[PDB]
Formats: C-alpha cells, structure tokens, sequence
C-alpha cells in the first residue's frame, strides 16, 4: 500500500513539473515575441520619422 | 503705402515659415527620440526574457 501510493504520488508530481516547465517556457517564449514586435514597430516608425526629417532639411 | 504695407506683409510671413520650419523639426525629433527610447526599452525586455528562456534550457 506505501509503495503503490508513493509511486503514484512520484509520478503525479513529475507530470505536474513537466507541465509547469512547459507553461514557463510558453510564458517566456510568449514575451520574447511581443518585445520583438515592440522592435519592429518602433524601427518602423522610427524609420518613417527620420525619413521626414530628411525631407524637411530640404523643404 | 501699398509698398511699406506689402514689404512689413513679405518679413511676417517669412517670420511665420520660419517658426512653423523649426515646429515641425521639432516634432519630427521628439517623436524619433520617442522611438529610439522605445526601442530602447523592448531589446531591454527582450534580452531579459532571452536569458531567463536560457536558464529554464538548463533548469
């Protein structure tokens, strides 16, 4: 009875650490991509920006 | 009359193309450094997230 239950309760954990490494990884994964995004907006417009400066240190 | 009128009409207007010239490099460059200060933040948060994605690879 100890040993049936003590493995079950090994096991148990173990999905519970796998699918929680899992949801850290999603969740980092997640971020990374939205600071990427963050990135290529703000070269965007960063980029259109000093494209209308140059155009205004001509007229 | 017509010609003191005409020339003082000539300077203001140029006084104006003047101000609004310099208006609009003005906001061209708060909104560059606007960006650039974005970008700033989001390669930060990136990296952050990029490093602590590293560290979960190990664990």
């Amino acid at each position: 009875g100890s040993f049936s239950r003590e493995y079950t309760a090994a096991v148990e954990a173990k999905q519970v650490a796998q699918q929680e490494a899992q949801r850290a990884q999603f969740l980092v994964e997640k971020a990374k991509q939205e600071q990427r995004q963050k990135i290529v907006q703000a070269e965007g417009e960063a980029e259109a920006a000093k494209m209308l400066g140059e155009a205004l240190s001509k007229n």
